[PDB]
């Protein structure tokens, strides 16, 4: 109606979108998928027309063009969350990194600490009342609508029309960039011996009526494909994957037992192949919220029989949880592993569990192995999860439990879950930093 | 009534009620100030009676002689917050140690991962109804009278009558021993001008109104003595001690703004001189509650402008903050150091605010002086605060926020409150960590 005039007069070329950024503006792009492309290319393409430009934003499926050094003098790569196409910048130095918990994320734009300037969002084409759709994602998505100082909207018609809080009046747009593209998609992850072991171990502590987070990757596929035996399951996660939906359409996933927003499963955004997102389009099963809900604590602490499946890169004697570096080397962030694991613990039912997963040991390039359990974090490595907040570790050879435990029971759980051929050194590394026997048995039989 | 005959006829002497003990037994103390000593002494007499009891507690001003070595047989100390008496066995090998935040403590005693064959506590004589009082601790006492399997109470006429959650009544308990001693003081801390120095800049960042958190020691009484010029402060604290009770007499704080438990002082436990203890008795303004409510993250996250003061050994570059060990040398515990800082950055109102402070540098043990600013925390060090939960952090030099800001900007502003005569190393550090120059200017005059 009116809202048509608004869209047709605010409708325009993306190199003439970008041209509304200038120099020293803080830019943000919506989350993951809803990334818009052809913004981000003419940014770019642009680049001469801007000094220090900030661009921040989390994991993303693109080029990460901007970050690299040859574009220093005219953007600065602010990651909230890195991926293999930006890390790079971090490690050299002209990129920068903030660690932030992604449920915090929308209090840090509200408070200001995180202002945007100019935000750069792909949204489907308006309904018959003017409201686009992200899609596939909420998350920081939404308050960055309502707090950046200029939106620029990439309205491609291939993203799908989400239930949630999803939704944006072309009134609240102050540029359209028309489009007709393909959304990304991750692939299917291989999974191994390792990876099967550890979704079986998982599974074994995982009941019928249990509420669901995961995330993308053989670990939790190989979780949920040890799954088909369990009953009336649910979802309350920071996403959904393709295997997700081959769990629901095989009826173990109903969210029929939910405490809180029963018979849908609650995330903040999705990321996979085009299955999920035509899965998830026009789907009252699903309902997309912002991460300040999904991922707080205080939310999760409501979710009935919690269990949250998250993966590390090591775990020291003390149960320090290493998850987004290796040593000084960022690789990409806490992003909600620490939200959720706070949110199980801090279960109103008193039945949360967090779970950690990893491969007990890695083979470096040079061939030679390596175990993830370790007496102490690598140099300079930042801890993800801390020793306080710690709770099951899972590798192939089985569970450890942290919680409640001292730090030579953790030791001494961990060891038993590593590698057999790395039991000998690490026994003797705990001699050393405990100065006390592995075994507490002590059986006269022995002299 | 029939109170009096339960209450008589399970009145017993110290040496008799610690036969309850048997080998194998998980015993508990009641917090701080609330250890029976009586009961401990008779315990530990009787040590020749048990094999292999675990001794459980928070911080002690008793004398922890179950934790030296001579006991190593009879009794296993497993501490959930070490203080001087208990921290050498930790060292040594034959102490235990659980990290655990404060507020979870009570969950994991509901949980029983903290099973409790036997707690021992100090309380008042009944009232007319036949309730005792713990008098100076609520925290997890109250959870660990309810759980225990037999329950010990030394009844002692010096405890005080303290409102809240203090009360339990004689059918609660198995066994009463009755005595006559004062409670454990501890000494008013000597302020210099390095301690003055950072309460002033605390104080600079606390406005009218303003709900605050602190513990004991010069850092938390030097900022009390800078907040003589604020209005209407209220008081949601682990604890208050006899700086808390000056502010107060001088009309400062007044509990006449806060949004939760108005007009009083909330708190988890007392710690200080008989002026405190005698203070808080009868005491309308003042209120005892347990940690799983006064430290719950969704508990503090309503109180109204929030300021959370907390102090820390060394913080890294990244932000990480360790607050509870030397290297590998367990200290004391992250208590509701965490608890606090979660609270304020979950805050409802927007407005919270997590402090922690230190000293720039400390002379170590060889007499050489040593920076807390580091760049990368001591060798198994644990990290108490993580990167991601960091918000400001204060020195005598001044304020660094944390909150929202890249590694490298957090390096910068840390290195910019070190001491001085650190400086110039720290930014060498900070460029070979970073592979950037401290001033991210280049500028053509030096090419």
């Amino acid at each position: 109606m009116d809202w048509k005039k608004i869209y047709e007069d605010r409708t325009c070329t993306a190199d003439e979108a970008v041209k509304s950024i200038k120099s020293g503006d803080r830019v943000l792009f919506a989350h993951c998928v809803a990334e818009p492309p052809v913004l981000v290319e003419a940014m770019v393409a642009n680049a001469a027309a801007y000094k220090n430009v900030t661009v921040s934003h989390m994991v993303t499926l693109g080029k990460g063009e901007y970050s690299k050094p040859e574009y220093k003098e005219n953007f600065t790569f602010e990651g909230w969350f890195t991926s293999p196409s930006t890390r790079g910048s971090i490690a050299e130095g002209h990129g920068q990194f903030v660690p932030v918990f992604f449920h915090e994320v929308p209090s840090l734009i509200r408070k200001d600490i995180f202002h945007v300037d100019v935000f750069m969002v792909m949204v489907s084409p308006p309904d018959h009342n003017g409201f686009c759709c992200v899609g596939v994602s909420s998350d920081y998505t939404m308050q960055a609508i309502k707090s950046a100082k200029i939106v620029l909207a990439e309205v491609n018609d291939q993203v799908p029309v989400v239930y949630g809080d999803t939704f944006v009046h072309v009134s609240e747009i102050d540029k359209f960039v028309e489009t007709s593209h393909p959304l990304p998609e991750i692939g299917l992850p291989k999974i191994g011996e390792v990876e099967a072991a550890i979704g079986k171990h998982c599974a074994s502590l995982i009941e019928d009526g249990s509420t669901l987070q995961l995330g993308i990757g053989a670990i939790p596929d190989a979780v949920l494909s040890q799954l088909k035996d369990k009953k009336h399951l649910g979802i309350h996660s920071e996403m959904i994957s393709d295997g997700v939906v081959d769990l629901y359409e095989a009826g173990v996933i109903d969210c029929s037992q939910k405490s809180i927003d029963k018979g849908k499963m609650a995330i903040t955004f999705l990321m996979g192949t085009k299955r999920l997102y035509d899965f998830a389009a026009n789907n009252p099963k699903v309902e997309l919220k912002p991460v300040d809900y999904i991922n707080h604590p205080s939310v999760v602490a409501q979710c009935s029989k919690m269990v949250c499946i998250n993966a590390c890169l090591q775990v020291d004697f003390m149960g320090q949880i290493v998850s987004d570096s290796i040593g000084t080397k960022q690789f990409s962030g806490v992003g909600g592993q620490v939200d959720f694991v706070r949110g199980a613990s801090m279960s109103i039912d008193g039945k949360g569990k967090a779970i950690i997963a990893m491969p007990s040991v890695a083979k470096k390039k040079d061939g030679s192995m390596i175990s993830k359990i370790v007496p102490f974090i690598d140099h300079g490595a930042a801890v993800t999860t801390s020793r306080n907040d710690a709770d099951y570790v899972v590798t192939e050879y089985g569970i450890a439990e942290m919680k409640g435990k001292s730090l030579q029971d953790r030791a001494r759980a961990l060891i038993n879950i590593a590698h057999p051929d790395f039991k000998d050194e690490l026994k003797a590394e705990f001699e050393k930093r405990f100065n006390a026997a592995f075994s507490a048995w002590s059986h006269p039989q022995f002299e």
